[PDB]
């Protein structure tokens, strides 16, 4: 697999060199956001957590259609406000519910080395 420990402190150099498949070894949930919160990239350990497959949500918009209980200020609302402000990096526990299993995991939502792009890291606790 990919060698990158969850909510390493360089995560973002290292994930800038991966393309999808590179992206489908981390042992973690990994979703790249762009700034209006719509998926550019989505990889198959979100999606072994999720259920949902990964090509089919891609473009989806994350707050809107995938993720609605993540429309809150505790987790879309800290997004926002770090899109706004051009930096982000924050580590909470979620649970996510929706047509699934409530399920609880640790999220790590990081501004990527891009441009305008954001990135959703996600495991298991």
């Amino acid at each position: 697999m990919e060698h990158v420990a969850f909510g390493s402190e360089d995560i973002e150099n290292t994930l800038a060199k991966m393309d999808d498949g590179q992206l489908d070894g981390l042992a973690f949930g990994a979703i790249q956001l762009d700034g209006d919160g719509n998926i550019l990239q989505y990889n198959a350990a979100e999606g072994d957590i999720t259920g949902r497959d990964p090509k089919q949500v891609i473009g989806k918009n994350f707050f809107k259609d995938v993720a609605p209980c993540t429309d809150s200020p505790e987790f879309y609302g800290k997004f926002k406000e770090g899109v706004a402000s051009g930096n982000l990096n924050t580590m909470f526990e979620y649970t996510f519910d929706y047509q699934m299993t409530p399920t609880k995991v640790k999220v790590h939502m990081k501004k990527a080395l891009s441009g305008d792009s954001y990135w959703v890291f996600v495991k298991r606790v």
